[PDB]
């Protein structure tokens, strides 16, 4: 329930890599407990962006990113910035109580830099940590590197789904990599 | 030797946490492989600065920084960034070869966003991804929370020992926390 030691899992979808000039594009929150059920899901947001910066975003996700549906969802969206970042921290504030949950998911410390630029307000409520998966991946892949065959290969088509396959792989290295 | 897996370890002090007005005072880079034996030590460099940035330092750090040695030793420095970026990319490029090893340390994701700003030659070498400890310190609060017990308290007087009892830090996670 909302109280302890529950987590923030997040992915987004950005135009590139470079933050002081590239944007937002999606944001999803998957709350668990510690014990990686899933709690709760919050809002997906597909954030209002210029038509300038879509068609002149970086390409291959040009590529991607038309292939995904997303992009119109971003043409097509009038959710600002401010109001992703408004309902996003609203959504984690009745889970768990601020400065106690990392920022959880996948290569997840590429993830908060566009996080502490954009959404200043929602970053205040994570714990200073982020707690990345591909932190232990690489662990894994230099000390017991059989375990890795039981992650699942790939689909990721929502951000959502990104979230839920990052938490089933902490799943198989929890049982199969951690004493207890 | 210098092939293979091999790890770079590296820890930071600043002015204070934000960025794009905070500036690099110290950084030292550990060399081990990938079963934690230290292999190398690297350069140790403060970084020249302004006797104005240092004055008006964002304080506790003016009280701690001054307390180490530490600000002096940038008054009376006059290696510039750059310096510290040729030998510090010089240092690494012959432990690993270009784009295997992550970065690790304690709170990495906070030490990249200064690298990757003040030192871009310097992050080209490092894998995208980060290894951080102090990831794995919450997985085990939130597992076995018995084992943090066995990490050692304290003292870290230069950047090397932050490096090295990280390095010590890791391996009573290795016996006590992982399967093998
Ligand atoms: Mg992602
Ligand atoms: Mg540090």
């Amino acid at each position: 329930a909302g109280n302890d030691s529950n987590l923030i899992w997040l992915d987004l979808e950005m135009t590139g890599l470079e933050p002081v000039e590239d944007v937002i594009l999606e944001i999803a929150i998957i709350i668990t407990d510690s014990e990686l059920n899933i709690l709760a899901q919050g809002p997906i947001f597909a954030i209002s962006q210029t038509d300038d910066v879509l068609d002149n975003m970086n390409p291959w996700c040009i590529e991607h990113h038309g292939k995904s549906g997303l992009t119109q969802r971003c043409r097509d969206s009038e959710v600002s910035l401010a109001h992703a970042t408004k309902e996003s921290l609203a959504f984690v504030q009745e889970w768990v109580p601020q400065g106690k949950s990392p920022m959880c998911g996948n290569s997840i410390g590429q993830d908060r830099r566009f996080i502490n630029k954009y959404m200043p307000d929602f970053e205040d409520h994570f714990h200073y940590r982020n707690l990345d998966v591909s932190t232990i991946k690489e662990l894994a892949k230099r000390w017991k590197p059989e375990v890795l065959e039981s992650v699942v290969k790939t689909g990721a088509h929502l951000a959502l789904d990104d979230i839920k396959e990052s938490i089933a792989e902490l799943k198989v290295y929890r049982e199969l990599f951690f004493k207890l």
